[PDB]
């Protein structure tokens, strides 16, 4: 709320929009509440400590005025892991937490490969910042290094960065360049990418291979849980020994 | 189609898939979000991203891979025109990785499995 009613970068106080004020001060009161509340209550611990920490100093100009780049740096940090976050409270229903588990398995198993793949796209990324150094998108390593990570969904940019140079004769290397250009289709957007879709189809069906199963594996963990922590007088007073149904 | 005997099978594969993919979008939606409502702050100053609505459709429309990365990223920032360009940078190898290679590949997996 806090977030789409005042117009990003822009600072803000409860005394209102600098160029709503009842809704700025409560939102900001229950998101400063919320995360002093979150200190309290304590990669999911992780998370956690990010969004309390973060959180406190979008709303901090309440009390300290900070500059308007800080107050919406991390409001931009605390409102994306707010979000992901809460897909941490959805494995907790049934026809949620085996999508949530399929997409924690696929991470991990793509944040485990990468540690190779990352030298797979450096031989390229160092390669183009050679053969194309005269270009906009690879004027720098890094930005060479990004260019060729967003290359990788196929994206390749070839009329704009081979053929239209080539016919003005801007490229300093011509059969080179090509050359490169075939052998990088071949082995990323083609290659990495069909061995990423090969493992993801691997591994899901190896979650669907029980997920009848994990969801009330998932169910069971979870009410144990609660009625380890819940007082014993508590369970006596809400467990009936039988229940009917009427279909 | 579905009461001919070449054509029902394909339909019953359609339905399959799409019931399987409108189960899975309650949990993603809030995946798409977290990316919309993030650069909704980061490239605010963008047209794409004008409007939080708009950024939404925005990122949902990148999930296909095209990302416009030159055309909102690189070309803003050799011209001095990203507000925060180092985290803006940073979040958009973090939403090919999530989203573009991650949930599409997700999908891919499902889609496989039940056909
Ligand atoms: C593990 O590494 C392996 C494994 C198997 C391999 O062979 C299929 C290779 N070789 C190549 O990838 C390669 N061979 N030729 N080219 C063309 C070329 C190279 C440099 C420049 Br600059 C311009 C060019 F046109 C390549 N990209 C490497
Ligand atoms: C379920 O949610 C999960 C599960 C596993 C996770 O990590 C392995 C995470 N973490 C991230 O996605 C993340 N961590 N760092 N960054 C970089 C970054 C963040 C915000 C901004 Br704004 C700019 C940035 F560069 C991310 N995108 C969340």
């Amino acid at each position: 709320i806090l977030v789409v009613n005042i117009k990003p970068g822009m600072a803000f106080n409860s005394t209102g929009i600098i160029n709503n004020s009842y809704l700025i001060k409560t939102c900001m009161i229950l998101v400063f509440l919320s995360s002093i509340f979150g200190y309290c209550k304590e990669i999911s611990n992780v998370l956690e400590w990010i969004i309390y920490t973060t959180g406190i100093i979008f709303v901090l100009p309440l009390f300290v005025e900070i500059p308007a780049h800080l107050q919406w740096q991390c409001g931009a940090i605390a409102v994306y892991f707010y979000w992901m976050n809460f897909l941490l409270y959805l494995q907790r229903f049934e026809n949620c937490g085996i999508f949530i588990v399929m997409l924690e398995v696929i991470l991990k198993t793509l944040l485990r490969s990468t540690v190779v793949f990352i030298f797979l796209l450096l031989a390229f990324g160092l390669s183009f910042y050679i053969l194309l150094n005269l270009q906009d998108p690879f004027s720098s390593p890094l930005l060479s290094i990004i260019q060729t990570f967003s290359m990788m969904l196929g994206d390749i940019n070839y009329r704009e960065s081979f053929l239209e140079p080539y016919l003005r004769n801007e490229l300093a290397h011509p059969v080179l360049s090509f050359a490169q250009l075939v052998s990088f289709t071949i082995f990323v957007p083609i290659v990495l990418m069909n061995l990423l879709i090969g493992l993801a189809v691997g591994d899901i069906a190896d979650v669907q291979k029980h997920a009848s199963l994990k969801r009330i594996a998932m169910q069971v963990e979870l009410h144990t849980s609660l009625e380890k922590k819940l007082p014993l007088w508590f369970l006596r007073k809400v467990d009936q020994k039988s229940t009917i149904v009427y279909p």
